[PDB]
């Protein structure tokens, strides 16, 4: 059933592609083996099981450490003590999560200062392309989104924007909507989701967002070929955080008051149909079931699934991930698999969804302005190959668990 | 009483007057009709009063569904809990108030992209315009302001804006400071303002704002004549709606401060005159007594009365709301009558202040930059207006009360 | 030992001067004078010691009075039932002290509408001009960095920036460098850094900031020689302190957890040396212990009050406060020495610290873009200046005290 969502996936691809008969069969029959491969090692493999275990607890470790400036600005609100007094609600969402954004973002500021990021991009983007075929500069930004955004991940490579092909235009986009970034994901785990399966579909991002990348949108054209110290540098990335945090931080309390309220609306519009009961969740696992039951979730979770893997669809993946948090709790209304707790982690980890297209327009079109219009043009198929790579990823995991 | 103020209110105006006899009477009698039998039908006759409540309630229930997104990223701290452990200052202001402020920015926005507040609007300005033969642009706008704040609401009409007349410009302007917005409105609502008041003031601020602005700067010159998605418009709205929201707390605890600050240097000051308890509340109050008695208020309730009216005014009418709030509650330091608890909610109910003048400086200055020359020169006339507008409202609501 | 100080930090500042025999005697021999008989009189004759002691309660009262914004806004948070409910981390940093900022920043630009600032500017400025030989432009700066920021104080000499001569230039930058700012002063007295001290520190950085520009960069060219109402003016304050206050928040948040990622990964290459204890309050205090004792703090407290130094220097002084701070509490890790905390309090008054450099060229650049490579050619010789400015001033507290 797994093969089969693999074969349905990569079929969708090729339905949807710009050229079928342009289709490099190295590229792409190269990026799918490194992504299942990559899948084999880390979640099969005794030896990669160890890697990344051993990776995810240094995250883990980063993480603690962080909590530390976290810990100094919110005291009492932040300690054990919230938990006795408020049970389940002493753990505060926009103190204990959004603060790790801020950080994370001084961090990974810090590592591309002392050339720690540039090093493990070159490394990665240079073992892409030499084996995909793939141009220097869409390799590059490939494996630079696997630690940062969409939009920071081309930074990398933002002379070479602006000539891009556009299938190597196209490349850039999906391997940012493919994947997320390294604070968010330092979020999702201070929320719950586990920390193996976010590194896993972060790594795997890069081959899975070139691999339909490459497969919707071929090469038909032909490619071509910093703060002052250390501390300012930190600085700079804290207040890159800062924004995303109060960002997301509005966004999460504007967009799950809109789902309530569309609940509410709903459920009278539902009563006019016999269905009081009527909820966003409702239409969405009804809709998404079968693309869950696809991937490789047991048919009597499919919809509970259906409607995490819909909501990052349709919002984002941090709306989605809020709403899945509980069911990896004790304290879950369903208790589902081990396998689908994993599918439904790897499907949700991108930022593939409509909205991220008008972002992508303004960080990647400010390295091209002349590329907007290209931007805009391909922005739907984007997303739909980004979120193809989030299904794939989580169907391979699905596959070796 | 109430119709001596009135006449008073008027007469100001007319006092006050570019031009009294270019004063257009069917345009200002209309206003005025409007004004007070909106007032009439939705304060006095049943069904009016019905509409007005089942419209109150809905709003209620859609700042209840808002709350689920504060809920979400507060947790405890904004849960019953907090009563039990810090009794009344259980109540956060900063989390059960302000992230109001961000939801309704986002539905706003959603509703716009939907166009059901051009809808709305244009059926409301249409109204406006046939009866009291203001123009199309200037019509639109008053209505518009009805839902959306001062620099919000001539978007509706901004390519009219740069080639606008003086009257027209100016009532412009005055329909902003007659009014307040969505946001806020629930914000008040949130604080214990009677959300039936709120958007009674609202709706009346329309034909109020028009009637001072035909008033006292009468038409002597001819009139002439997008996100890519709806959560993209969500996001847009939650992002200016924090914006707002962070603006709003930094002012408050600037301006409570600094009125703290100033109760300290008087009570010093009037020590020297054998008033060592003065206080700016007192000062206030002593002002605007008249003003107060004027619009209905009873002689033993004016001086307290106008508190508010005096803070809003020198002020603005978020921080005269933030101290009129505890006489809504039970620990009322003074129990005032139901009528005047109305007359002060109406009174306060608008942006009109010195301070807003700046702001339309910069929201319709940049919709029209040739302009902002008369914006400046009509500023303290146009909160004068809106002022009028204001205190008008109150007076009838005072009447049908 | 205090006057073997002084000595060493007057000369290391002969050793990096750009032309010692340019040096004016008369100015930097009166700055010194100035400086030192400055903390004469508010540190050890009787009636300046109550002038400071007077001063300061005015400063604590004024604190006290912004405060009432805070209780209003954040509520039961910022109450006593928190160190009831949460011990010592009731104490909230975030609602303690930030909002301070935005409160002061909201009074000083009131104070500066209404003409007060200008005053005590143009006769603290005209002082030193006339006393030092100093020009008219870096006088004033010079007076004004006592209350307000290094990016602050320019404003009030802006038009004559632009022509400063190279020297000028330096002392406006070193101006800056040597002080700190009302904001944070409040903030800092709030953390429980004694008012006296901070103030003491503020005044004293005036001749002091002008002694070391005057001697590290002599003069060898010839020098040369508004918002609507009070309301605006409080929002204008109220709006920058919250940008400054959110800025400080996120680079806490950032630093402090940078710091305990390091102090992780410090244990671990320690570890490889036989020392697994290592962190990096440890190399700080070891490698400034000896400038500690240098400026008069005893053997057995030089190593610790080393980390505060050396945490100041190499980060900022906020951090530095921060970790300072506990050391003046009864929950001591180590009871100081009056004299010890005092020196360490003084040292660490002072915005001197690479960091500044950036904000230096932003701020003080856009009033003169053409000069921006001449900030960046000074920047870490006026922090050197500035730093040892405020070491200077230890040594003096230290010395009378
Ligand atoms: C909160 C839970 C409720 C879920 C509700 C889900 C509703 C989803 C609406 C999607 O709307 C479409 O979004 C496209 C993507 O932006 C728009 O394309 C616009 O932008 C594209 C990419 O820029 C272009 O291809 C199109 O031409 C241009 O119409 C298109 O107009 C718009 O109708
Ligand atoms: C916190 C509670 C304490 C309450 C204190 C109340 C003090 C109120 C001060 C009002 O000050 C006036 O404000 C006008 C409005 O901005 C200014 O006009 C300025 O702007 C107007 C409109 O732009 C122009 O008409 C004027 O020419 C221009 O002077 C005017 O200068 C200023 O003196
Ligand atoms: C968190 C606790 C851990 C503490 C770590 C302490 C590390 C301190 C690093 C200092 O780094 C130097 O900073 C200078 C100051 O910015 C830079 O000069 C840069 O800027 C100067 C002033 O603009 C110019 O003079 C220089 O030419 C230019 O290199 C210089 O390159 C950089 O190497
Ligand atoms: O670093 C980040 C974090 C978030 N987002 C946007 O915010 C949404 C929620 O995380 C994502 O889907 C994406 O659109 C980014 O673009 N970059
Ligand atoms: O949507 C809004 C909300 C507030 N304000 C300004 O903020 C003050 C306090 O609400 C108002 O008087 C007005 O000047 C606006 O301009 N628009
Ligand atoms: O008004 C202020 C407050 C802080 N800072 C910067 O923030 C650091 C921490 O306070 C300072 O060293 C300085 O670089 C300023 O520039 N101006
Ligand atoms: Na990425
Ligand atoms: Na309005
Ligand atoms: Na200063």
């Amino acid at each position: 059933m797994s093969c089969c969502g693999m074969a349905v996936l990569l079929g969708i691809a090729v339905l949807l592609s710009s050229n079928r008969k342009a289709i490099n069969l190295r590229t792409v029959g190269g990026a799918f083996a490194i992504q299942f491969s990559l899948g084999a090692f880390i979640l099969y493999v005794p030896w990669g099981q160890e890697l990344l275990r051993g990776f995810s607890d240094a995250v883990s470790n980063v993480i603690n450490y962080g909590n530390d400036g976290t810990s100094f600005l919110f005291g009492g609100l932040v300690s054990g003590k919230m938990f006795e007094v408020f049970g389940g609600g002493g753990f505060i969402f926009a103190f204990r999560v959004l603060p790790t954004l801020i950080f994370f973002s001084a961090l990974i500021s810090v590592l591309y200062y002392l050339g720690v990021m540039q090093w493990v991009i070159r490394i990665l983007g240079g073992g892409l392309q030499k084996a995909l075929g793939t141009s220097r500069a869409e390799s590059m930004s490939a494996a630079a989104n696997i630690f940062v955004g969409q939009t920071e991940a081309p930074l990398v490579v933002r002379p070479f924007v602006p000539k891009m092909t556009q299938s190597e235009l196209f490349a850039v986009m999906c391997g940012g909507l493919a994947s997320i970034a390294g604070g968010v994901l330092a979020g999702y785990a201070s929320m719950g989701v586990k920390i193996e399966y976010l590194v896993a579909a972060s790594f795997m991002a890069a081959p899975g967002g070139l691999l339909f990348a490459k497969l919707m949108m071929p090469e038909t054209e032909k490619p071509q070929d910093k703060p002052a110290n250390v501390i300012d540098a930190a600085a700079g990335g804290a207040s890159a955080g800062l924004q995303l945090a109060l960002n997301v931080g509005a966004m999460l309390i504007a967009f799950i008051g809109l789902i309530a309220l569309i609940n509410g609306m709903l459920g009278g519009i539902g009563g006019w149909f016999g269905m009081p009961e009527l909820k966003l969740e409702m239409l969405l696992g009804w809709l998404f079931a079968p693309l869950a039951f696809l991937i490789g979730v047991p048919w009597n979770e499919a919809t509970v699934a259906g409607e995490f893997i819909g909501l990052k669809t349709v919002a984002n993946e941090f709306v989605a991930y809020s709403q899945f948090a509980p069911y990896l709790t004790e304290a879950a209304p369903v208790v589902l698999s081990e396998k689908t707790k994993a599918i439904i982690s790897f499907a949700l980890c991108g930022f593939a969804n409509l909205s991220s297209i008008a972002i992508l327009l303004g960080g990647l079109g400010s390295l091209a302005p002349k590329r907007r219009g290209d931007i805009a043009r391909m922005g739907v198929k984007a997303v739909i190959a980004g979120t193809l790579s989030n299904l794939m990823a989580a169907t391979i995991a699905g596959f070796f668990l």
